[PDB]
DNA sequence: GCTATTAAAGGGCA
DNA sequence: TGCCCTTTAATAGC
């Protein structure tokens, strides 16, 4: 399914869910265990669990962001545990509209890349300013994915709402990376 | 750390 | 009305 013989490793998953119930954030922050809340700084209660290792951003609206999981399933599992925590705190928490919002993956092609040559040949998608950031920002349009390409051969792929986008973006770029291998 | 990338949620502010 | 606020994760040159 991966012609290159390389499968990008999923590194981080960001998802959202609607607990469909208003929350008393000050109550949650005082009753909860691994909770942090500073309204002056950000409108969310920051909560963390060990397995799956994640961090949740719980908002008064009942909306919640889960970040840090290594897969979509883990993200949904973590979210459910947070939804359950909130329930045990005395809130009528549901689990409405769970949705994966971003998938970050990375892989190693195992050969150096000539970033400037790559950037020049794909000026429409490439953005490479090494003095500010060492990687070339490749903004692919199909699928709408952003790849950070480093001279080392390591690649970061971000912006996917589905893992097949992550994989496709990688398969698409692979031939380009090969064309621009640093000899 | 910090630079940049991405995505979501919200309060605050020009 | 945009845009930042925070969180996360990979990357690498400051």
């Amino acid at each position: 399914k991966h012609p290159s013989g390389i499968v990008p490793t999923l590194q981080n998953i960001v998802s959202t869910v609607n607990l469909d119930c208003k929350l008393d954030l000050k109550a949650i922050a005082l009753q909860a265990r691994n909770a942090e809340y500073n309204p002056k700084r950000f409108a969310a209660v920051i909560m963390r669990i060990r397995e799956p290792k994640t961090t949740a951003l719980i908002f008064a609206s009942g909306k919640m962001v889960c970040t840090g999981a290594k897969s979509e399933d883990f993200s949904k599992m973590a979210a459910r545990k947070y939804a359950r925590i909130v329930q045990k705190l005395g809130f009528p928490a549901k689990f409405k509209d769970f949705k994966i919002q971003n998938i970050v993956g990375s892989c190693d092609v195992k050969f150096p890349i000539r970033l400037e040559g790559l950037a020049y040949s794909h000026a429409a998608f490439s953005s490479y300013e090494p003095e500010l950031f060492p990687g070339l920002i490749y903004r692919m349009k199909v699928p709408k994915i952003v790849l950070l390409i480093f001279v080392s051969g390591k690649i970061v792929i971000t912006g996917a709402k589905m893992r097949d986008e992550t994989y496709k973006a990688f398969e698409n770029i692979y031939p380009v990376l090969s064309e621009f291998r640093k000899i």
